[PDB]
């Protein structure tokens, strides 16, 4: 019932370029619950943020319009998707569960990364002969 | 000429909701099937959109292909993608054209039939039954 009892993993896409400058992204989401009970997702509270700095909100009843209930040992996925200003950005927040036994908890959904393939920052190595 | 060379179907679905305190938003996805019935190859290289909400107002899309690619579609054959937009409304329409040029270079377009955005049950179900 206790935090950490849900992990959630990540992965995006870049969409699509909304010259009108806006940029189509989705994520697959998938929650899975690692604990002793179900647990079942509420609402959901996004945060995310642009290459220039500025950040919106949003907070809302489940995920994709839907309240799944996660038993225990299986996993959830979902898709939905964010515009943003610029080619890439972060975004991070938090989920609002509630265990089996009536017990309302938080599972984290860490930062991750919003990015075209092009501007996906690479950090370069190479053989020392 | 070959305007008629080339078909688009569309469906479309309400992904989520992307609203803040005072600003409404709705993320909906669309998948374009854009059937080649020519005999000839045809090379999708422009895209443009009008987008309009429930009041009207409109936004413009104009880009290089879709969703990144410039696909070639050979004749008899169905190319499929999708993409999506956000609306300040729960209800709205979209239509335009994309821009074709054909194997034999040829430049034309097909045309993009309106197609609605909507949430899921915005107008409650009207009810027919077998009279008498
Ligand atoms: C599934 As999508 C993020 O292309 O509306």
């Amino acid at each position: 019932a206790l935090d950490n009892s849900i992990r959630v993993e990540v992965k995006t896409e870049y969409i699509e370029q909304q010259s009108s400058e806006k940029y189509l992204f989705s994520y697959t989401i998938t929650i899975i619950n690692l604990g002793e009970q179900a647990a079942k997702l509420e609402t959901r509270h996004w945060i995310i943020t642009d290459a220039n700095g500025k950040t919106s909100e949003v907070q809302g009843a489940g995920v994709v319009g839907e309240t799944p209930t996660i038993p225990p040992n299986t996993a959830y996925q979902y898709t939905s998707g964010t515009v943003l200003d610029t080619p890439f950005g972060i975004m991070y927040g938090t989920y609002g569960m509630v265990s089996e036994s009536g017990e309302h908890f938080n599972a984290i959904i860490k930062p991750f990364r919003l990015a075209t393939p092009g501007l996906l920052h690479l950090e370069h190595h190479h053989h020392h002969h």
